[PDB]
């Protein structure tokens, strides 16, 4: 490992998001920023808000340039765009000037108890509001420095809930800017084309459960496109492979018999202490497409990753858990239930992103998460969607 200054930078969970400390303005006002690989924008709350206990105050900013425009994101969050200079403590040791759009109003954006009070959107221009000519902030870092143009994360699901208490003392994982740690995962990095610079679009090309073959059109499986997006949390699929998919792995969990609205992603299910039966549910493998012609490789996840971890209504002692696979219209998302079982390279000086086994993923003593290749497969190509 060698960025330990970044190593357990970040601070979460699959549920309300991963956060690393960023400071703006000067002198340096501290804030937990949500880190995003599904978005553009740098965005912090600026305003009072029942959720946040704290926010920038550009009038206490002698570096606060105001841009004169405001900003408007429905998904909602408004704001007011300026620069100013931007750091992260537990990051680079480089401060640089980048865009902030300055929340001012917002609803159903900040949650209670996320320990956040902004948003990092680490994708490209294309997708950044109200358009390209709003500079990223890591476009920012990589033009005004030496920094690598690359960034990797290692998200940490704890396998179990975390209290209110907990979730702040405990490590959610790291986020290392402009290079890549080797401590954070075991065995071969895989990389994946990054399809079009705009969210991080890969192509998924095959699809197992336990290993059978969901045998769907590939190109179903990336309608109308495949991101990997730590600011979702569930593993979000296209409607049709939603449906194919459940039906398979309730198939591969008949022996016991979950209610709809489990499926459903809605309601959670519980186990005795320590009896969860990992064993009855399959893993899941996506294929993706490699760097070198007709040739794949697959990442696999076990249900420790796709059942995640929540407390029960009742606070008992019992271990519980809500389906975390759910119906996309928007494409296949590669949430944060997804990231926990890998390190992710975004090698954007590359354009590829590369998976490894996580040196934190949640395993039992006869399974493990896996990233395995090469396979042979042929025209890839036809497996991405065009509108
Ligand atoms: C992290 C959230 C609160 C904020 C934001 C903008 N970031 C994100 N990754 N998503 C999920 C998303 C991805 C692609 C399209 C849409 Cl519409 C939404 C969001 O809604």
């Amino acid at each position: 490992g060698s960025f330990v200054e970044m190593v357990d930078n970040l601070r979460g969970k699959s549920g309300q998001g991963y956060y690393v400390e960023m400071t703006v303005g000067s002198p340096p006002q501290t804030l937990n920023i949500l880190v995003d690989t599904g978005s553009s924008n740098f965005a912090v709350g600026a305003a009072p808000h029942p959720f946040l206990h704290r926010y920038y105050q550009r009038q206490l900013s002698s570096t606060y340039r105001d841009l004169r425009k405001g900003v408007y994101v429905p998904y909602k969050w408004e704001g007011e765009l300026g620069t100013d200079l931007v750091s992260i403590p537990h990051g680079p040791n480089v401060t640089v000037r980048a865009n902030i759009a300055a929340i001012t109003e917002s609803d159903k954006f900040f949650i209670n108890g996320s320990n956040w009070e902004g948003i990092l959107g680490l994708a490209y221009a294309e997708i950044a509001r109200p358009d390209d000519s709003l500079e990223p902030f890591f476009d920012s870092l990589v033009k005004q420095t030496h920094v690598p143009n690359l960034f990797s994360l290692q998200l940490c699901g704890a396998g179990f809930p975390l209290n209110q208490s907990e979730v702040l003392a405990s490590v959610g994982g790291s986020m290392i800017i402009g290079g890549i740690d080797h401590s954070l995962y075991t065995g071969s990095l895989w990389y994946t084309p990054i399809r079009r610079e705009w969210y991080y679009e890969v192509i998924i090309v095959r699809v197992e459960i336990n290993g059978q073959d969901l045998k769907m059109d590939c190109k179903e499986y990336n309608y109308d496109k495949s991101i990997v997006d730590s600011g979702t949390t569930n593993l979000r699929l296209p409607k049709k492979v939603f449906e194919a998919a459940v039906k398979s792995i309730k198939a591969a969990s008949s022996t016991e018999k979950f209610p709809d609205g489990f499926w459903l992603g809605e309601q959670l299910v519980c186990w005795q202490a320590g009896t969860t039966p990992w064993n009855i549910f399959p893993v899941i493998s996506l294929y993706l497409m490699g760097e070198v012609t007709n040739q794949s490789f697959r990442i696999t996840i076990l249900p420790q990753q796709y059942l995640r971890p929540v407390e029960d209504v009742a606070t008992s002692q019992d271990d519980c858990y809500k389906f975390a696979i759910s119906q996309s219209s928007t494409g296949t998302v590669m949430g944060a239930v997804i990231m926990e079982g890998f390190y992710v390279v975004f090698d954007r000086a590359r354009k590829r992103i590369g998976f490894a086994v996580s040196a934190c993923h949640v395993h039992d003593e006869f399974r493990t998460a896996a990233v395995e290749g090469p396979f042979v497969t042929l025209d890839m190509e036809d497996c991405g969607y065009n509108i």
